[PDB]
């Protein structure tokens, strides 16, 4: 009865967690095909990220960024090593990496002009809640109650390389993507128009800046979505999955984007032992020989399972996604929220996100079992919707 | 190497603490009285707090806002008990908490009136780095590479009556301030000034928001440092020493100020029952009988001291504070970063700030010896600037 009101709950209070089951107070298991919402990689309690927190718990947990601390510095060289090679800055969450990558983007475009801090992003993207990365968040909903807000940004529709096109000015500091946008549904983007959009940040001189704070670490099946697409991008926002439960947010960015100096920006908590050992826990794991190779055929399957279902069900009217991340659309006259709520009741877990869809986020450790439970568990929910 | 460079450091990696000590690579021993910013209120790796996180770790870490976890609701309670009896809210940094209190301000006011955005807060301040935060941080050489912020915010001399009261009006949704301001060199408000404040957002139906970020979770020598002023605001943020090391944040509002609904508002990792176990176990323990009592006891101990040294040393031109959270400023021709340095050299770890100071920000649990050893090196540090 403390809690303030901002979040829309399934009735379950959980306390314990392994593998992919979490479950309550009373012993009762749940599949959790939604990961604490894409974040929870390696599944719940797994031993490597498990003792490596009780290890590093019993050392050092915050020193402040006045030092340097061994995790940090090795996570650091982890992610540049592990994506295209550039520098890091580590946050606390999504958010919070976003709204680093739009300062990033700002003092960019000041290099050139005093007039080039305009930002573009995608209408239904999501990027934070947080203002700078609420104004990035492409939802007039969520922005209303707050404004005003950041000025110079606009909108422009996903996948639309004419739309993008014709938003692009000189005045453009940089264009916000995520490869697959999450919230409003699981859409990948065209690999088209992610080429284009690298090809107009290159043209206006913008940088190019992908949110993989949902569609990354390993999730795609590679480390990062943009791997799988082949365009690269000029800063990479990374966050969710990549402390594996820790709370944890990172931007890599390459020369170019390079821009931040003593001072510009910084965090309390950010780069924090404890949260970096966890992620380079998360991340030896995830590019442990095999691992990723897994994920790709477990998603597959996963994928197969739910395209047959879609031509079975005409409640079904579309399945999309990549990876483990994917997204199943009911029909209107059938309520993704009934059928989350349905789901819940036979105990799986699933989340439901926008254009009437559910979303299917095992963690990339789920058993090919498990896989075929919440498959059965979702059928036998719409037999009966 | 693979770091932005973003941060001015003092040479050294850590890797250990414990208590009031933290060691690098090779043993050698410091004497940390930052507390990594005000954030290490227990100390180093301080035995309850450990076994609180690696307990929780081996149960359940992250289970997302979907659900309801134990410790956030224990945490929720206590600090609902333990203030003005309100609402939480929780995020993940102290930044991400003022945003929370930035959104609620604004949607209080928008019940109003659409004009009724505008947002006081006071020259020097600081609130945290995201966009919204930002724009609060009354400091232009922050905001600068940035702009443009966001737009209704307009700033006021701290502790200036007169200056406050001249920029309120009926269109100002919320007032911020820090009952001590910390980035800017540790000055605390007066009572008057924070009684007059309570007085104008009354007058004007705006929301009184107080930030202790820095200044909070017992520093003060009472929990909270709006309870030694006795004046009671709407909104209370609060974050580093909330979680003893572990990344937390959290804000309270009273029933006037609980305005957000269901979607109005969210983050991922906020509330996660890692993060709130180590909130559970830091209010336990600053709780615990005596606990306070004994740091008010060294705060005046540690505040007597440096008030002789600033009679004793000409260099020496003020010293402010409350409880253990004292800046100590210097005369013009004396460096603050110059004599942090050399306190480094000589195993005493402090904080500079603005105005030309260093911050002693001990860990709450610091010893009477230890605070014998601070002044020491200091002052002999002093006898050779
Ligand atoms: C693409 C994307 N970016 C950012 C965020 C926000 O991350 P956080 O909640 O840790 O601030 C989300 C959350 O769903 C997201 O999907
Ligand atoms: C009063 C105050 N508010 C907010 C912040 C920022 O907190 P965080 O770094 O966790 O975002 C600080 C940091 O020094 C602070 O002193
Ligand atoms: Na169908
Ligand atoms: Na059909
Ligand atoms: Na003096
Ligand atoms: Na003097």
């Amino acid at each position: 009865m403390y809690l303030m009101n901002t979040y829309s709950r399934f009735p379950a209070t959980f306390v314990y967690g392994k593998g992919s089951w979490i479950y309550d107070e009373k012993g009762n298991a749940y599949l959790d095909f939604t990961s604490g919402i894409a974040v929870n990689v390696l599944g719940h309690s797994h031993p490597r990220l498990v003792e490596a927190i009780k290890d590093q718990a019993e050392k050092l947990i915050h020193c402040s960024n006045l030092f340097w601390n061994r995790p940090q510095m090795e996570l650091a060289e982890l992610l540049s090593k592990n994506t295209f090679g550039g520098k890091v800055f580590f946050a606390n969450t999504g958010t919070e990496a976003n709204e680093a990558a739009i300062k990033i983007a700002r003092k960019y475009g000041k290099k050139k002009s005093e007039k080039k801090y305009r930002i573009l992003s995608a209408h239904n993207s999501f990027h934070g809640r947080t203002l700078g990365s609420l104004t990035a968040t492409g939802q007039p909903k969520y922005q209303k109650p707050f404004e005003p807000l950041v000025p110079g940004f606009e909108y422009f529709e996903f996948n639309n390389v004419e739309d993008l096109r014709r938003k692009m000015s000189e005045d453009v500091c940089a264009v916000f993507l995520e490869p697959i946008q999450g919230e409003s549904g699981i859409v990948p983007a065209t690999k088209e128009f992610l080429e284009e959009a690298r090809k107009l940040c290159d043209e206006y001189d913008a940088l190019l800046v992908f949110d993989e704070v949902q569609c990354g670490m390993g999730r795609t099946g590679k480390l990062f979505a943009y791997q799988k697409y082949g365009v690269v991008p000029d800063v990479l926002t990374t966050a969710k999955g990549l402390g594996g439960g820790v709370p944890i947010g990172a931007v890599i960015v390459n020369e170019r984007a390079n821009v931040l100096e003593p001072g510009d920006h910084g965090t309390t908590f950010g780069g924090n032992p404890l949260a970096c050992r966890a992620g380079v826990t998360v991340i030896k794991e995830l590019t442990k020989e095999g691992f990723l190779e897994e994920v790709e055929e477990k998603g597959n399957y996963l994928m197969k399972k739910l395209q047959e279902m879609k031509e079975e069900y005409d409640v079904v009217a579309d399945v999309r996604g990549m990876g483990l991340m994917i997204g199943i659309q009911f029909r209107e006259e059938v309520s993704n929220r009934e059928v989350a709520t349905k789901c819940f009741e036979n105990k799986l877990l699933v989340v439901p996100a926008g254009n009437n869809t559910i979303r299917f986020l095992p963690p990339l450790t789920v058993e090919y079992g498990e896989i075929d439970l919440a498959v059965e568990t979702l059928k036998k929910v719409l037999q009966g919707i």
